[PDB]
């Protein structure tokens, strides 16, 4: 596996503890609807990760990987939408909005190294 690659998996790797983390924090607050999307995130994290597994393992030459980390960024963001739409002003909901934003950010990055991975 090249430098390329392993920085790749360890940012998806690290997605499917944050959402977790998130999940967690989510719960607290009774955010239902949040706590719901959290998990399909959580969800494509798990698949989008072992599909990365595979093909590093094999050769990088990822494609799959990209559309679903697209899928994962469309939950990501649409995550921070519904926070951002339905949050009070507490401590703990400005965390679980930062969050949710950082987690928009890195799988925006992600996508990204993926993409410039599946060009050669
Ligand atoms: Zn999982």
């Amino acid at each position: 596996m090249t430098k390329q690659e392993k920085t790749a998996l360890n940012m998806a790797r690290f997605i499917r503890s944050q959402t977790l983390t998130l999940l967690e924090k989510l719960n607290e607050l009774d955010a239902d609807e949040q706590a719901d999307i959290c998990e399909s995130l959580h969800d494509h994290a798990d698949e989008l990760y072992r599909s990365c597994l595979a093909s590093f393992k094999k050769n990088g030459q990822i494609d799959e990987q990209a559309d679903i980390c697209e899928s994962l960024h469309d939950h990501a963001d649409e995550l921070y939408r519904s926070c951002l739409a339905r949050f009070g002003g507490s401590k703990q909901e400005k965390t679980a909005l930062n969050m949710a934003r950082f987690i928009r950010s890195q799988t925006l990055t992600l996508l990204e190294k993926l993409n410039e991975l599946a060009k050669g």
